[PDB]
C-alpha cells in the first residue's frame, strides 16, 4: 500500500510582511506546491477598488480590464502582492485573478482589524482570507470541513475521494488523525473502493443520493472505529495528499445500534429489584454513572457495562437510591472539538432535576408522595373521542406568568407559579371558571417543560415586583445604565417603569430600556428552549430543588380539570435543542452523543439554526424515540390530554405518525397538531407540512383565516402594519388613510374567511370573489392552495397568538381615525367571531377577552411581566404602557407614533363588554353540534353561504348549516337550520335570503338583550334580518315535528 503524506514540501513562512501604509496578500500556489514545473505567474493579477465598504486603497485602478497590477515578487509558495494604503485600519476590496478570470469567484474583503499585521494568504477556488501561509497550507493540505457521510455499515458517501486513485477511512481511538513527523499519515484505517449507493440509502438520505458512493468491507469493526476520530482521506497515485474531512456518522449509528437500543428503555428506572440506570450512547469510550447525596457530594462512582449490541450503557444498583441525584461522567469523541473530551452530563431521559437542572435525579413517578390526593383517578372533562368531539374543542393559550405575576388576589408566594390554579377566589381563577362555564374547552400551556432560560436560583433574580436595589445587586450592568441612580431610590422596579411612562416617546423609549436590562435577569420567558424535555420546569415551582415541582405541578393539571373543567394541553419543543457542542451548560444530547441528535450542514457539519437556535434531528431513529418516550411520560404520568408540536413542520410525517400511533396505544382520544409551515427540510424527508398532512388528523395551524381577518401577515412593518386592514378592522369598507385595498383584494379575503370558518378543506366548493366556482383549495393564499385539509378537525383557526401582535394591537395598526373605541371593541368581537363560529377548531390568546395588549410589541417572549401584563382586575388592556422593544419594533415606531393615541385606552367598561361578548361567542359555539361537524364531508353536504360573487355586499359574512333532509339526519333536535351573519361593516345590512322562512334570533343573543353582540338586529314577519353595523347574529328555524327542509347545500 502507498502511504499517504503531505507534500513533499516545507510548510511555509511568511514571504514579506507589510510596513506603514501597506497591505500584503500571499496567493498560495497549491498545484504548483506539488511543484513538477516552476509555475509561471505573469498572468497573475488582482484587481483592486474603494467604495462606501472598504476605502483603504491609494491608487486603486478601476478598469477591469486592466491586468497590470501583477505580484510584487514570489517564491516556491506562490506570488504575492505589496498593496499601497492611504491608512492602515479598515479593509479594502480584492479580487484575484489569471487574466480577466477569477481564481477566486467572490468579492474579498480584507479587514485590517481581523487582520492586524495586513498580511494575509488566499488559496484558488476558496474564499476564506488566512493570517499567514502556514494556516492556508494546512487548510490545503489538512482535516478541513466534514463533508463525508458514513451512512450505513458498508457504505461512505463523500465526494472529496470521487474519481480518485486512493481513498480511505482513517481512524485514531485517542488522537486527532494529524500527520505523523515524517509528514506521513500513519493511523489505522479501512479501504474503500468506488461503488453504487444502495436503494435504501437513497430513500434514506435522499439530500445525499447524489453523493459518491464508496464500500467498506464486509466485516469491518464499525464499534472500534466509532470510538474515537474517524478522517476520510483522499490523494493521488504519488500519495500525496488531495483532501481530508471529519466524517457525520449518524447514518451508520442508526444501522449499527439502532434496532438493538429501541427496544431498551433509559434512564434512572425503578424495577422491583432496585434502579436500573440505562444510557444510549453508542461512541463513547467509557461511562461511568455518578451518585451525590443531596449537598451535591460523590458518595459513589460506577463503571457502567456497556451492551455492544445496542451502544447503551446500564447500572444496576439498590431501590434506596429512589431519591438521590446523578450525572453521567462520560469520555468520548466529540468531533466539533475533535477532543476525547470528559464531563459530567445529565441524563437525557432524566424525570426529576436538582435546581437550575444542574443533577438529575432517581425518582419514581408512580409514588403517591407526587401525587395530589385522588390524581389517579382525575378524568378528562372534555370528551376528545370523535371527529364532533374533536371540533368542539376551544383553545385558550397560556403562560404561567402571564396568568398570575400580576394578579394580587393570588397569594404572593404562588404568583408565576403552578399553584397560582388552584388559588380559588382569585381574580384570574374566578375569570378562568368564568370563560369555562362559558365554552373555553382547553388550556394550552406555554413551555411548562425544563427551559434553560429561566435561572432557577433565586437569589441570582430579580423581578419587577422587587426593589429596584435588587435589581442592581443581581444585574451588574445597571450600575453602567442611565437607571444607575435608582438603585438608591427606595422604590420596586415596577414603581420605577411606571414613573417613566410620562417622558416614554420614540425619541425618547425609556420604559424598553430599563426593560431591557430587566429582561437578563427576571423569572420571564416563553421558554421555547428546551434544557430537559421530560421534567416540569423549576422556576413555576415553589421549590426547585428536587421532586417537589412534580406533585406541584400535577397539582395544577387536576385544579384545571377538576376545579376549572378544561382539558390541558402542553406546547412542545422537539425541533431543536438550547445549545450544542461539548461546551455550553445547556447542551445535553450532543455531549453524550455527539452529532447524533442535531441537524447538522451536510458540508462544513455545523449544526443548523434554522429554528432559531439549535436544529434537532427527528430524522435518526434514537431522537424519534426519545420524542415518543418523552410523550408518553406527559401523557400516562402527567394526564395531558393533547400537545401542540413547535415547528412541527421541521419535523418528518412519519415521525410524527409513528409518534402518535405509539400516544394512542396509551390514549386513543390524544390530540396532535403543530405549526406546519415549510421548514426547507424537503429535500431529506416528506416534512409534516399544512399540505403533507392532509388527511392524517394531525391538526395544524391554519395562517389563512388568520391573515384574512386581521390584515396583513406577519412580517409587515412601517406603513405595511396600517394599510395593510383586515376583514375584522375594516378592510374595503373603513378604510384607513394610507390603504390602497382594492374592492377586489378585500373580496378575496373574505373568500378566505368564509373558506376557514368552514374549515378550510380543499374540497369545500364555494362561490369566490369573482362569482366563479372555486374548490377550497382553489382560493389563492400567498400562491400556495389555500385550503389544505380534508376534516375540519385538522385545522386550527385564530386571530391571535403568544407570538406577533396582539389581535387589539393589530386593530390599533390598521381601524380608521373615525372608529371610535366601542367600534373597535366590535372589531375584537367580529374577528373573534370568525373563529369561534367556524368548524375549525377553535384556538386564541389568553387575555383575547380583555382586549389583550403589549404596547405594540410583536415579538415579547423576553419583553417581561411589564409588556406581558394581563389585569384580571380589569383596570386596563396594557395598552400604552411604552414604546415596545427598539431591537425588533424600533423600525415601527414611526407608525405606533401615528396611531397610537387615536382613542382612548381601554378601562373597565370596556373589558367587561369584550368579556360579555366573548363568553356569547363560545357559548353559541358549543350551543348546536352543527357548529362543530368534525367530518369534512359532513361539512360540504351542510355548510353553505350567501352574499357571495362580485357584487356581494362587502364585508358581510354569511354561513348556513343545514339541518333539513337534502342533507342527513337531524343532528340538532331544536333546530332545522343556523345562520351566522358577521356584518363586519359600519352600514347596517339587510337579508332577504330568508324570505318567508320562520328564521329568529338564537335564545342566547336574545337574553343578553343590550350586551348582545346582536343588540338591535330586527327580524320582520316575513323573515328579512336588518343587521347592525359591526355585527354578530346566530339565527336559527326552530324545527317541527319531524326534520325539515332546513337549508339545503346548492350544488354548484
Ligand atoms: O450601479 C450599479 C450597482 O451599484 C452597486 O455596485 C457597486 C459595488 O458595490 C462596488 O463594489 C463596485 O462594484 C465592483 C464589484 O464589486 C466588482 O465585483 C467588480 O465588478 C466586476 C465583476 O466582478 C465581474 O464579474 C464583471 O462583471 C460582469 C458580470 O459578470 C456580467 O454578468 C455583466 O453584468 C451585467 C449583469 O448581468 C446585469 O445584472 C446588470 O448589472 C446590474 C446589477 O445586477 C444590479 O444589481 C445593479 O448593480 C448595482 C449594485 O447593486 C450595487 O452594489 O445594476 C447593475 C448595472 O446594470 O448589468 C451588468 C452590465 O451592464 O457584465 C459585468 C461587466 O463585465 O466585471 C465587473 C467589472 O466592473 O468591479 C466593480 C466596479 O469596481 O461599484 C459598484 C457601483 O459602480
Ligand atoms: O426565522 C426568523 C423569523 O422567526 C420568527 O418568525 C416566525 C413568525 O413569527 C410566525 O408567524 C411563523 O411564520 C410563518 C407564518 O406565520 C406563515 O404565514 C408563513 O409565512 C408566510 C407569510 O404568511 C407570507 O406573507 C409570505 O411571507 C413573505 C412576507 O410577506 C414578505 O414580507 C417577505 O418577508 C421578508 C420580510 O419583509 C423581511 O423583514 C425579512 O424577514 C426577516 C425578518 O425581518 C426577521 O424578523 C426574521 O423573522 C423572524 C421573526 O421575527 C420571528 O418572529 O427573519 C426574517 C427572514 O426569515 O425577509 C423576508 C423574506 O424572507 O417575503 C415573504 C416571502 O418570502 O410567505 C411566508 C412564508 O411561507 O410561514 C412562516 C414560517 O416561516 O413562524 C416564523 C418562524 O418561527
Ligand atoms: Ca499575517
Ligand atoms: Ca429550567
Ligand atoms: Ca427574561
Ligand atoms: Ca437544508
Ligand atoms: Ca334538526
Amino acid at each position: 500500500d502507498v502511504v499517504v503524506r503531505l507534500p513533499d514540501v516545507a510548510v511555509p513562512g511568511e514571504a514579506v510582511q507589510a510596513s506603514a501604509r501597506q497591505a500584503v496578500i500571499h496567493l498560495v500556489d497549491i498545484a504548483g506546491i506539488t511543484s513538477s514545473t516552476p509555475a509561471d505567474y505573469a498572468t497573475k493579477n488582482l484587481y483592486l477598488w474603494n467604495n462606501e465598504t472598504c476605502d483603504a486603497l491609494s491608487a486603486p485602478v478601476a478598469d477591469w480590464n486592466d491586468v497590470s497590477t501583477t505580484p510584487t515578487g514570489s517564491d516556491k509558495y506562490g506570488p504575492y502582492w505589496v498593496i499601497p494604503l492611504t491608512k492602515e485600519s479598515g479593509c479594502i476590496n480584492v479580487i484575484v485573478r489569471d487574466g480577466t478570470n477569477k481564481l477566486i469567484d467572490s468579492d474579498l474583503r480584507v479587514s485590517f482589524s481581523d487582520f492586524t499585521d495586513r498580511t494575509v494568504s488566499v488559496i484558488a477556488g476558496n474564499s476564506a482570507v488566512y493570517d499567514s501561509r502556514a494556516d492556508a497550507f494546512r487548510a490545503a493540505f489538512g482535516v478541513a470541513l466534514a463533508d463525508a457521510h458514513w451512512v450505513d455499515k458498508t457504505t461512505l458517501l463523500w465526494p472529496g475521494g470521487e474519481n480518485k486513485p486512493i481513498v480511505r477511512l482513517y481512524y485514531s481511538h485517542s488522537s486527532k488523525v494529524a500527520a505523523d513527523s515524517n509528514g506521513e499519515f500513519s493511523d489505522k484505517y479501512v479501504k474503500l473502493t468506488p461503488t453504487t449507493v444502495n436503494q435504501q440509502v437513497s430513500m434514506r438520505f435522499p439530500h445525499l443520493a447524489s453523493y459518491p458512493a464508496f464500500k467498506l468491507p464486509d466485516d469491518v469493526n464499525v464499534d472500534e472505529l466509532l470510538q474515537g476520530e474517524t478522517v476520510a482521506i483522499a490523494a493521488e497515485s504519488d500519495g500525496i495528499l488531495s483532501s481530508a474531512t471529519q466524517v457525520q456518522t449518524a447514518g451508520v449509528l442508526d444501522d449499527t445500534y439502532a434496532a438493538a437500543a429501541e427496544a431498551l428503555s433509559y434512564g434512572a428506572q425503578l424495577t422491583d429489584s432496585g434502579v436500573t440506570f440505562r444510557v444510549w450512547a453508542p461512541t463513547a469510550q467509557q461511562v461511568e454513572l455518578v451518585i451525590y447525596s443531596a449537598d451535591k457530594k460523590v458518595i459513589a462512582s460506577h463503571p457502567m457495562t456497556r451492551d455492544s449490541a445496542s451502544g447503551a450503557w446500564s447500572w444496576q444498583g439498590g431501590s434506596d437510591l429512589k431519591g438521590a441525584f446523578y450525572r453521567y461522567a462520560m469520555t468520548v469523541y466529540h468531533p466539533q472539538s475533535r477532543k476525547v473530551e470528559q464531563y459530567e452530563v445529565t441524563d437525557p431521559y432524566a424525570h426529576s432535576l436538582s435546581t437550575n437542572s444542574e443533577y438529575s435525579q432517581v425518582v419514581d413517578l408512580n409514588d403517591s408522595a407526587l401525587k395530589p390526593e385522588g390524581w389517579d383517578g382525575l378524568t378528562m372533562p372534555h370528551a376528545q373521542k370523535t371527529k364532533a368531539d374533536l371540533a368542539k374543542m376551544t383553545i385558550h393559550e397560556s403562560h404561567i406568568r402571564d396568568l398570575s405575576a400580576w394578579d394580587q388576589t393570588v397569594p404572593a408566594e404562588l404568583r408565576g407559579k403552578y399553584l397560582a390554579l388552584t388559588a380559588q377566589e382569585s381574580n384570574m381563577v374566578q375569570h378562568l371558571k368564568q370563560l369555562s362555564a362559558s365554552g373555553v374547552t382547553h388550556i394550552e400551556l406555554l413551555p411548562v417543560f425544563d427551559l434553560a432560560t429561566v435561572n432557577e436560583f433565586s437569589d441570582k433574580v430579580a423581578d419587577i415586583q422587587q426593589p429596584f436595589s435588587r435589581l442592581c445587586e443581581v444585574n451588574s450592568a445597571v450600575k453602567s445604565s442611565e437607571f444607575a441612580g435608582y438603585c438608591d431610590s427606595g422604590s420596586t422596579v415596577e414603581e420605577v417603569l411606571t414613573q417613566l411612562k410620562q417622558n416614554d416617546s420614540k425619541d425618547n423609549p425609556q420604559v424598553q430600556a430599563l426593560n431591557t436590562l430587566v429582561a437578563q435577569t427576571d423569572s420571564y420567558n416563553w421558554g421555547y428552549d428546551p434544557f430537559h424535555y421530560t421534567v416540569p420546569e423549576g422556576s413555576y415551582a415553589t421549590d426547585p430543588e428536587g421532586t417537589a415541582r412534580i406533585k406541584e405541578f400535577r397539582t395544577m393539571i387536576q385544579a384545571i380539570k377538576q376545579d376549572l373543567g378544561m382539558n390541558v394541553i402542553m406546547d412542545v419543543v422537539y425541533n431543536h435543542t438550547n445549545a450544542a457542542g461539548p461546551t455550553d451548560r445547556t447542551s445535553v444530547l450532543d455531549k453524550i452523543v455527539p452529532w447524533y441528535y442535531q441537524r447538522l450542514n451536510e458540508t462544513t457539519g455545523s449544526v443548523e439554526s434554522a429554528t432559531c437556535c439549535s436544529d434537532s434531528a427527528p430524522e435518526h431513529r434514537m431522537f424519534a424515540k426519545l420524542i415518543a418516550d418523552s410523550l408518553a411520560v406527559w401523557t400516562t404520568d402527567y394526564k395531558i390530554d393533547g400537545f401542540r408540536f413547535d415547528l412541527m413542520l421541521y419535523h418528518p410525517k412519519a415521525q410524527i405518525l409513528s409518534a402518535w400511533e405509539r400516544i394512542k396505544a396509551l390514549n386513543p382520544d390524544i390530540y396532535f397538531f403543530g405549526e406546519g409551515w415549510d421548514s426547507n427540510q424537503s429535500d431529506r424527508f416528506e416534512i409534516a407540512s399544512q399540505i403533507n398532512l392532509k388527511g392524517t388528523g394531525i391538526g395544524t395551524f391554519s395562517d389563512r383565516l388568520r391573515d384574512a381577518v386581521r390584515g396583513g401577515g406577519p412580517f409587515d412593518s412601517g406603513d405595511a402594519l396600517r394599510q395593510n386592514q383586515g376583514v375584522g378592522s375594516g378592510a374595503g369598507v373603513l378604510p384607513n388613510e394610507l390603504t390602497t385595498l382594492s374592492d377586489d383584494q378585500a373580496r378575496h379575503l373574505a373568500d378566505l374567511t368564509r373558506l376557514g370558518m368552514a374549515g378550510n378543506l380543499a374540497d369545500f366548493v364555494l362561490i369566490d370573489k369573482d362569482g366563479a366556482v372555486k374548490r377550497g383549495s382553489e382560493i389563492d393564499y400567498n400562491g400556495a392552495p389555500g385550503g389544505y385539509a380534508a376534516d375540519p378537525t385538522e385545522v386550527v383557526n385564530y386571530v391571535s397568538k403568544h407570538d406577533n401582535q396582539t389581535l387589539w394591537d393589530m386593530i390599533s395598526y390598521k381601524a380608521a381615525q373615525e372608529a371610535d373605541l366601542d367600534t373597535r371593541v366590535r372589531m375584537q368581537a367580529v374577528s373573534l367571531a370568525t373563529v369561534m363560529l367556524g368548524q375549525g377548531i377553535a384556538f386564541d390568546q389568553q387575555g383575547s377577552e380583555l382586549l389583550r395588549s403589549k404596547s405594540f410589541t410583536r415579538d415579547s417572549y423576553d419583553s417581561g411581566d411589564w409588556f406581558n401584563r394581563v389585569d384580571y382586575s380589569l383596570q386596563d388592556n396594557n395598552y400604552n404602557v411604552g414604546m415596545p422593544r427598539s431591537s425588533d419594533d424600533g423600525s415601527n415606531y414611526d407608525i405606533i407614533a401615528r396611531v397610537k393615541d387615536a382613542v382612548a385606552t381601554p378601562g373597565e367598561t370596556e373589558l367587561k363588554q369584550m368579556t360579555a361578548f366573548y363568553q356569547e361567542l363560545t357559548a353559541l359555539r358549543k350551543s348546536s353540534p352543527l357548529f362543530t361537524l368534525g367530518d369534512g364531508a359532513t361539512v360540504m353536504k351542510r355548510v353553505d353561504f350567501r352574499n357571495t360573487g362580485a357584487d356581494q355586499q362587502t364585508g358581510l359574512l354569511v354561513m348556513t348549516i343545514d339541518d333539513g333532509m337534502q342533507a342527513g339526519a337531524s343532528l340538532d333536535s331544536r333546530v332545522d337550520g343556523i345562520v351566522v351573519a358577521i356584518n363586519a361593516a359600519p352600514e347596517s345590512r339587510t337579508l332577504q335570503d330568508f324570505a318567508g322562512t320562520s328564521l329568529q334570533l338564537s335564545a342566547i343573543q336574545q337574553a343578553a338583550g343590550d350586551r348582545s353582540l346582536a343588540s338591535g338586529v330586527q327580524v320582520a314577519a316575513d323573515g328579512s334580518v336588518t343587521l347592525p353595523a359591526w355585527s354578530v347574529a346566530v339565527l336559527e328555524l326552530p324545527q317541527g315535528e319531524s326534520q325539515g327542509a332546513g337549508l339545503p347545500v346548492s350544488s354548484k
